[PDB]
């Protein structure tokens, strides 16, 4: 759980695909729908947020995105370390499965807002990381208080 | 500038429309590629900044953007104040054409890596906030936002 390190978590919803990238020091995230999980959704998706935060290490989600030449590609691009997602600690598992159903909750709590589910994921993304827990910070907050006390250390 | 305080930008190149997002504190940005400049893609385009950052006060690029109540719905979703652009400070106009020649000459910078524009300017987001001013935008708007929460 040092500053620079994320995770990604692939969920479906109806069969739509939803791609996501957790801090994993402070739970926040970012989150899109794509058409497929393929390579150059996940390479363009990783560039995205290499550019939006800073980077370090990434947990791919599965062995095809680790193997994928385009997503070793954006890795090497964008700085990112690519590892794989084994979960050495098996606690992982539960914390990911439990973000999804979190998230798949707040996007079913607005289907009277969203006409598409790309916004309604949008929405799941605000909500996620404005939530105060259970501090109370958000991980909004946690994730930004990371970061800056890494850069006044390091 | 306040550490909540956003401007959008919108910026052309190819006839294709860049929409930007500036936290004027610190320069960082966040944009996209879009087919055209609708308040609906705006709208969309604000909602997912304000997940990602405290987004407090939003500058509206254009006064279509202002007005459209697409655009107000999703400022007010996300607990946005929505504000005009007006230039008070005429050398804010200024710093937005020089990030706009900026960020295209990045995007040149990278013709012979990218296939596709979205990606050039998502290279060029990375370029811009990664750049040591020595802060980069992205350490300044990190150390401004942490200054803020504490
Ligand atoms: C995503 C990323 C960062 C944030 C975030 N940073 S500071 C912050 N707060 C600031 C102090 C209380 N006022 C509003 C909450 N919130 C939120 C969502
Ligand atoms: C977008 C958003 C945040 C950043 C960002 N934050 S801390 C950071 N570091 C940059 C170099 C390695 N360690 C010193 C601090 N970089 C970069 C791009
Ligand atoms: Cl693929
Ligand atoms: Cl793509
Ligand atoms: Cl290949
Ligand atoms: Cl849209």
């Amino acid at each position: 759980s040092s500053p620079g390190i994320w995770q990604l978590d692939c969920t479906h919803l109806e069969g739509k695909v939803i791609l996501v990238a957790v801090h994993v020091a402070s739970g926040y995230i970012e989150a899109e729908v794509i058409p497929a999980e393929t390579g150059q959704e996940t390479a363009y998706f990783l560039l995205k947020l290499a550019g939006r935060w800073p980077v370090k290490t990434v947990h791919t989600d599965n062995g095809s995105n680790f193997t994928s030449t385009t997503v070793k590609a954006a890795c090497w691009w964008a700085g990112i370390k690519q590892e794989d997602g084994i979960p050495y600690n098996p606690q992982s598992q539960g914390v990911i499965e439990s973000m999804n159903k979190e998230l798949k909750k707040i996007i079913g709590q607005v289907r009277d807002q969203a006409e598409h589910l790309k916004t309604a994921v949008q929405m799941a993304v605000f909500i996620h990381n404005h939530k105060r827990k259970g501090g109370g910070y958000s991980a909004g907050e946690r994730i930004v208080d990371i970061i800056a006390t890494d850069i006044q250390t390091k």
